[PDB]
């Protein structure tokens, strides 16, 4: 938290008391003069001077996914952010609202002179006081609602909890201080992980634990006041005070104390922090007595599987693959998911697994995915091998046996096709089978007797074999479970030969195998890898103090090989074998390099990561482009001031008047998290014959003197190879001729 990007609203609106982020990402700011928004590039006010809405905002909450409810001297402003209109409900709200908290469909309202509930359907306003309900005081400064559906209320003179069984309030006996003549509870935060409620008062930061009743005094800030609380992306507690920001990690870690430097423009804007907010990308917004200080969060993108199909089911990913047709195939402990646009909005995901009514599999446990020489897709599972039928969108299961018993294919670990149309199948218990691919495909039944089998009776060091990998000169190399060295099969002569058993033994017992694009084998063991020329050689490196280990997954990425490990991730150059370790604390059991989109998928527990081929640095998620301001004849226009203009943010098509033909436009992909802004191009179909390029600091498109007719403004993000996007934001624009005025847009 050494640096900030500071944002200001104007000389009048120096004081920021709260933030909200709408479901679609736009940040809203409550200021001493009213509501603003900020789109990453500039601020925008949503209030007119002198009006009831040109007022100080104390607090805020989003209702019905369309309204901002704001606390105010004169009660509650309801702003419809989609309509861009103030829509006042008939209710006579109490005045001096300081804090709001949603509980189901009932809004708690804390005010300078009462506690209330507002039922959003019936609009029933119910009041709670000292005499009738046992509140310690009628002046409410904070209310929160915990995940276990309890309601905490912090007043001018103490903290309490609601007892719904009987309408009363139960005190939580925070210490009473000699220096104090009343007990301000200013701020309250639930902490799921530490399982407490944080409490901010004058001088003291408490941790209340519901589980046992304990009230821990975590810090004592002599002559400070704690005004705000939040948890950051690292799980750390952030405390806003009247003398800067304090950060808490744990009892043995020193606090961080961050304060304004009047000589440094990147320092915390001001030492009085009225509100902290963690936005949905974990960036920290600080609201102060002079401006906003944004602390950007900085990370890989990690996509939980619910984003692909949600569905909150789990999966531990062990095989990741992209087929020639484009489909992503992510399989593991709990079946195999097919989908497109890793993210991307829509995925039309299908999840194949044991027992699904529509999309079944012989077994959930996926061990390998593979596309063959004819673009046909095979998976290896603990219910034998399956082939996909893209036509039916269903898998076809096969049973394979050797000419005798047992030796079957139920537990298939690895699969590939050779250059002579045969399918190579590695197995647990059953050795390696080689099968005519077309004749198993053409098979009626059973149960198919394999053409050959490699055993241990006539070759092989064991029958418990993970990977089997082929050679630039035709040989098949076999990785074996709990064995010394690797076996090489010569499929012409059938000569099996154990090799490198001198080195790959004991605490170097091998457990991973891959061939790279140059023909060389890479073997993974506990604490290192070894590179083999299969013919004209026969060599090793190590990770050092770590050790323990071990190797969860390996894949080639350009002239590197990425190795994923219990500890972390290692990138090893393929020529020098020099290794470098990276830095989340996530462990990854799966790796796929996608050379087309130049990125690497990292598969793991209930999700997957994405990073560029050069992990320097982050893989930014795709962000839709918003229009965030329309100007006609240079004035900024919107439904709030005009019956004849729509909310540009939620408009695809617009009909303007003959003389509403000098237009400006402001664009944003909400770059709050970014150091550098993204670049854009833009064109006006019906006028421009080519793309126009915007300087990155400039997000205003402007067109003058348009004749009547139809146009399309198309905006596109410059993709990371200089090329425009093929998913632009498109605004249809029609300028109406003088005699068709009446089709001007209305309401």
């Amino acid at each position: 938290y050494q640096q900030f990007d500071n944002i200001y609203l104007g000389a009048e609106a120096s004081v920021v008391s709260c933030f909200l982020q709408d479901s679609e990402g736009l940040i809203w700011i409550g200021s001493n003069k009213g509501l603003f928004s900020y789109d990453g590039y500039s601020t925008q006010q949503h209030f007119t001077y002198g009006e009831n809405n040109n007022t100080r905002i104390y607090c805020g909450v989003i209702i019905d996914n369309t309204y901002l409810y704001m606390g105010t001297d004169n009660g509650i402003l309801v702003y419809n952010y989609r309509a861009d209109r103030y829509e006042q409900p008939e209710t006579d709200f109490p005045t001096d609202v300081r804090t709001m908290a949603l509980q189901g469909d009932t809004l708690w309202l804390g005010a300078l002179n009462g506690l209330y509930t507002y039922q959003l359907q019936s609009r029933k306003l119910t009041s709670f006081d000292t005499r009738r309900n046992g509140l310690p005081n009628n002046t409410i400064y904070s209310i929160i609602r915990t995940k276990d559906n309890q309601i905490y209320v912090g007043t001018y003179n103490g903290l309490c909890r609601y007892i719904p069984s009987n309408g009363k309030f139960e005190g939580i006996p925070l210490p009473v201080h000699s220096s104090q003549s009343n007990l301000f509870v200013n701020s309250l935060l639930e902490d799921t992980t530490r399982q407490c409620v944080w409490i901010g008062t004058e001088g003291y930061l408490f941790q209340y634990f519901p589980s046992t009743g304990q009230i821990k005094q975590t810090e004592a800030f002599h002559n400070n006041s704690i005004k705000s609380l939040a948890l950051d992306g690292n799980g750390d507690l952030l405390a806003g005070t009247d003398n800067g920001l304090y950060v808490y990690h744990n009892d043995t870690t020193p606090l961080q104390h961050i304060i304004h430097d009047s000589r440094n423009i990147q320092s915390l804007t001001n030492n009085i922090i009225w509100n902290i907010f963690a936005d949905q990308e974990h960036n920290i917004w600080l609201g102060t007595d002079y401006g906003i200080s944004l602390s950007r969060y900085n990370s890989l993108q990690f996509i939980p599987i619910s984003q692909i199909t949600g569905t909150g089911d789990g999966n531990q990913f062990y095989s990741l693959f992209r087929d020639s047709k484009g489909f992503y195939w992510f399989g593991g402990a709990n079946g195999l998911i097919r989908f497109t646009d890793p993210a991307g909005e829509r995925h039309d995901a299908i999840w194949y697994r044991m027992g699904d009514k529509t999309y079944p599999l012989s077994h959930n446990r996926i061990r390998h995915i593979y596309e063959d020489k004819e673009q046909q897709l095979w998976i290896a599972t603990d219910g034998s091998i399956n082939r996909y039928d893209y036509a039916t969108r269903q898998f076809i299961h096969y049973n394979i046996v050797d000419n005798t018993g047992t030796y079957n294919t139920n537990w298939t670990y690895y699969i590939f096709e050779d250059t002579a149309g045969q399918l190579w199948i590695s197995t647990c218990l059953g050795g390696i089978f080689v099968v005519d691919k077309h004749k198993l495909m053409q098979s009626t039944s059973g149960q198919y007797i394999a053409e050959q089998n490699y055993s241990v009776h006539n070759g092989l060091s064991g029958m418990f074999i993970n990977q089997i990998i082929p050679d630039n000169e035709g040989n098949v190399w076999v990785l074996l479970y709990n064995n010394k060295g690797i076996d090489k099969i010569n499929p012409r002569t059938r000569e099996v030969t154990k090799l490198f058993a001198d080195e790959l033994t004991g605490e170097k017992s091998p457990n991973y195998l891959l061939c790279d694009e140059d023909g060389l084998l890479w073997v993974g063991f506990h604490g290192g890898v070894m590179r083999i020329n299969p013919k004209d050689e026969s060599q090793s490196i190590s990770f050092g103090s770590f050790s323990n280990n071990e190797i969860l997954s390996m894949t080639c990425v350009k002239n590197s090989i990425w190795v994923s490990t219990t500890n972390g991730l290692w990138i090893i150059d393929r020529k020098t074998m020099d290794a470098r370790q990276q830095n989340t604390n996530k462990r990854f059991t799966s790796l796929l390099f996608d050379p087309k989109e130049d990125c690497v998928y990292l598969g793991g527990a209930d999700g997957f990561g994405i990073s560029h081929s050069n992990l320097e640095a982050t893989y930014q998620p795709e962000r839709p482009i918003l229009l965030t301001a329309l100007y006609i004849n240079n004035q900024l226009v919107s439904p709030r001031t005009r019956d004849d203009v729509p909310n540009i943010r939620y408009t695809n098509s617009i009909k303007l008047k003959y003389d509403q033909n000098n237009l400006s436009f402001e664009l944003s992909d909400l770059p709050y998290s970014l150091d550098e802004k993204n670049k854009f191009v833009y064109r006006l179909e019906g006028m421009d014959k080519e793309w126009n390029f915007l300087k990155s600091n400039i997000n205003r498109i402007t067109y003058s003197n348009l004749s009547y007719g139809n146009y399309q403004l198309i905006i596109s993000k410059l993709e990371r190879d200089g090329q425009p996007s093929n998913r632009p934001h498109i605004l249809n624009i029609r300028i109406l001729p003088p005699w068709l005025e009446h089709h001007h847009h209305h309401h």
